[PDB]
Parts: structure tokens; sequence; C-alpha cells
């Protein structure tokens, strides 16, 4: 159950959502990384951000090393993170990932976000007055430093997050582009399902990845708690009900039947499990068109300082 993406390579068309926040212990990670294995999950996504890579890739050590899985069966994804958006910080920022993580390669790297901040140790660089200190810094070049990590074998595939159609153009038409974005990863679920940006996509070659596919895990710090909660939307269940599944089953199933490549995180084992069952029923066309009628341009992440920035994709 993969999709083949436009540099050869194989995607498995179910990812295994591993950000948790800093409140849950760091050896959950290593813990429900496994069970996500054991359940059937074979794409997992972390990233530089996640504070997580080295628990994350522990879990897959720990199931090559048992037997269950071999290297070339899991799909690992990481992203470099925006304060290493300067060409020669990319390189050394993957290193480290495969580093912390006890890999020789990723599957996947993805530039995080298209909203370059200040190099630094910082994750969030704030000025004197508390503010976020951005860096202008020509996404081509990045890119660029991106297509050598793929060429030096440390990345087998290359793509992007959060970019917009602009964006995407503004490497697909880079003069002397190498490889194509293999991906753009993205928010979208039914009520922000991005059916424009996902045309675009699919008329490049170019994969687009959900997040928050489940509604998010509406953490206090940057979703507003008077958003509608995704999974209590009554369409939703009532296809759940009618199907005899959950909600988080029909928004996973509205992806994959969309050509849709999606993610889901769970920390709870009978959740992980019950999410790899998206395989196993199909929604009706006339099921999709309903799915389809509930968007509504909602974003569960927010940051209106993030919405100044030069390269908000929202803009
Ligand atoms: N590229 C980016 O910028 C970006 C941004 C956000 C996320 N991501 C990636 O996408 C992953 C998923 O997105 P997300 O973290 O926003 O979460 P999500 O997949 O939208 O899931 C949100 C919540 O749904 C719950 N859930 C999972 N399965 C369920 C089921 N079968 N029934 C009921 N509830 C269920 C989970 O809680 P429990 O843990 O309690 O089950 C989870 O906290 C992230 O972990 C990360 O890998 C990437
Ligand atoms: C510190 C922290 C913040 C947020 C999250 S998270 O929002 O749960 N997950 C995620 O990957 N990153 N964010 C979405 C992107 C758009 C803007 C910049 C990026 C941040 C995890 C961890």
């Amino acid at each position: 159950q993969c999709v083949k993406l436009n540099d050869g390579h194989f995607m498995p068309v179910l990812g295994f959502g591993t950000y948790a926040p800093p409140e849950v212990p760091r050896s959950k990670a290593l813990e429900v990384t496994k069970l996500a294995i054991e359940a059937g999950f074979r794409h997992i996504d972390s990233a530089h951000l996640y504070n997580n890579e080295e628990q994350v890739g522990l879990a897959i050590r720990s199931k090559i090393a048992d037997g269950s899985v071999k290297r070339e069966d899991i799909f690992y994804t990481s992203k470099l993170w925006s304060t290493f958006h300067r060409p020669e910080l990319v390189r050394p920022a993957l290193e480290n990932s495969l580093k912390k993580a006890q890999l020789d390669y990723v599957d996947l790297y993805l530039i995080h976000s298209p909203m370059s901040l200040k190099p630094g140790e910082e994750l969030s660089p704030t000025d004197e007055n508390g503010k976020v200190i951005f860096d202008i810094v020509d996404l081509c070049t990045t890119w660029e430093a991106m297509e050598k990590c793929k060429d030096a074998g440390l990345a087998k595939s290359i793509g992007v997050s959060n970019f917009n159609r602009r964006q995407l153009e503004m490497i697909l038409n880079k003069p002397g582009l190498k490889y194509k974005p293999v991906c753009n990863q993205v928010e979208c679920h039914p009520y922000f399902n991005r059916s424009k940006l996902l045309d675009f996509c699919k008329s490049k070659d170019i994969v687009l990845v959900a997040y928050s596919a489940l509604g998010s895990q509406r953490d206090k710090r940057w979703v507003d708690p008077n958003s509608p909660v995704l999974l209590e939307d009554p369409v939703l269940c009532a296809l759940a009900k009618k199907h005899k599944r959950t909600p988080a089953l029909i928004a996973l199933r509205y992806q994959l039947q969309r050509g849709v490549v999606v993610l889901a995180k769970s920390y709870n084992e009978q959740r992980i499990r019950q999410n790899v069952q998206v395989f196993e029923f199909q929604l009706t066309a006339e099921d999709m068109k309903a799915i389809d009628g509930l968007d509504r341009n909602l974003h569960y992440f927010n940051s209106d300082s993030f919405a100044s920035h030069p390269n908000y994709p929202y803009s």
C-alpha cells in the first residue's frame, strides 16, 4: 500500500505521526513507535523540531534487531528546521538528525517550513523585546543543498512542507533544477481539504501528505480551544455509524481515496492499532462528496507572529 514518488522511490500511504508535547516523557515515543511498527505502520514521520529522533530511531533499531522488520521496510522521514535554511547548514543538520536516530539515511527529508528563522541554537530565536527573529533566505539555494543531500545518499528522497502553490512553483521553475520535490506535507483534513493545492500537486506529480488529518492535537499553545473538534463532526460520526467504523477512520479513509498520503498520530495502543484498519473498508463516491462539503478553511495551527513572516504560506 504505497505510492510511487517522482524520483522512483515508494512511500507508504499511511504514516505514523510521532510528535508529542513536552509534558509527555521522551520514553513514550520509543514505546509507541514500537507499537506502531508492531501494528503494521511502516512510514514514520519525525523532525528535528519534535525532540524525538533519538527515541524514534531507537524504536526502529529495536524492531530491526528483534527481526520484525528490515531497514528497507521502514520509510523514515525527518525535516530540516527553519533555523538551518542557509545552504551551508543543511547537510550538518541532516547528519545530526542521522546521528541522533542512528540511521545511515532518511527515506525522506523535508524543508519543514518556508518561514526562515535566524541561524543559531534556539529553535525559536527572539530579540530583546521577545519578538521571533525571521531570516531572509532564497529557498532555491536551500533546495540546492537538499539535492546535494540526496546525491550524497543521506536522503533517499527530498520534498517540502507547508509550501503554498507559488512557493512550489519557485522550486519547480528553478533554473538547473535537478530533483523535483517528491511531496508537500501540509495541514489537511475535512475542515481544510486543500482541494486546489491538491489538484496542483497532482498536475506536477507531487504527492500531498496530510497532517492534522484527525483534527490536530489541539495544543493550547497554538490551537484555539473554541475551534470545532473535527472528530465530533456530525457528518463524520454518521458515516462512522453507517460503516460501523470510527470518525477517525472516516477522516483517514477520505484522504486515501482522494490520493492523499495521510499521517495519524496516536500515543494510545488501541487507537494505533485501530488506525491501520483504514485499509479494511471503503467510502462511496457519495460519502466522499459529503465529506468534501465539510471544508471551512480552518487551520488548527495559529500564530500571529508567523502570519507577518514574508513567506507565511497562507498569505
Ligand atoms: N509538517 C508539519 O508542519 C507538521 C505539523 C503538524 C504535524 N505534523 C506531523 O503529523 C502528525 C500528525 O498530526 P497531529 O500531531 O496534528 O495529529 P493527528 O494525526 O491529527 O491526531 C490528533 C489526535 O487524534 C487522536 N487520535 C488518533 N487516532 C485516533 C482514533 N482512531 N480515534 C480517536 N482519536 C484518535 C490522537 O490522540 P491519542 O494520542 O490520545 O490517540 C491525536 O493526538 C504529527 O505527529 C507530525 O508527525 C507535521
Ligand atoms: C515546538 C513545536 C511547535 C509546534 C509543533 S506542531 O505544530 O505540533 N508540529 C509541527 O510539525 N510543526 N509546526 C507546523 C509548522 C508550520 C509553522 C512552523 C511549523 C511548526 C511541534 C513542536
